[PDB]
């Protein structure tokens, strides 16, 4: 599934990531924009041989289990297509995980380099939220 902007907006507040670990909802969308374009069905294999899945490109060395990762761990404690449905709370609660784990935000390399310390909040413009 393709999310509008909105769209995507609306269901990430509803799953509870607008603040989550004190990240407002554009910091959310922003990543979201620049990692998948919104797609959930966005996958991008890595030169170490893992592959990232979903919305927020979540990685299957540590996060998500895809069968073909030599060496890697699943502490999602989910398969990696699950991160590819048009729901898309798998990946929403993955993604909290991930955040809390340390170095926030920054774990998704698009966010650090396209979004933090930018007005973030121009995600979420026109938004029914």
């Amino acid at each position: 599934k393709v999310f509008g902007r909105c769209e995507l907006a609306a269901a990430m507040k509803r799953h509870g990531l607008d603040n989550y670990r004190g990240y407002s909802l554009g910091n959310w969308v922003c990543a979201a924009k620049f990692e998948s374009n919104f797609n959930t069905q966005a996958t991008n294999r890595n030169t170490d041989g893992s592959t990232d899945y979903g919305i927020l490109q979540i990685n299957s060395r540590w996060w998500c289990n895809d069968g073909r990762t030599p060496g890697s761990r699943n502490l999602c404690n989910i398969p990696c297509s699950a991160l590819l449905s048009s729901d898309i709370t798998a990946s929403v609660n993955c993604a909290k995980k991930i955040v809390s784990d340390g170095n926030g935000m920054n774990a998704w390399v698009a966010w650090r380099n396209r979004c933090k310390g930018t007005d973030v909040q121009a995600w979420i413009r026109g938004c029914r939220l």
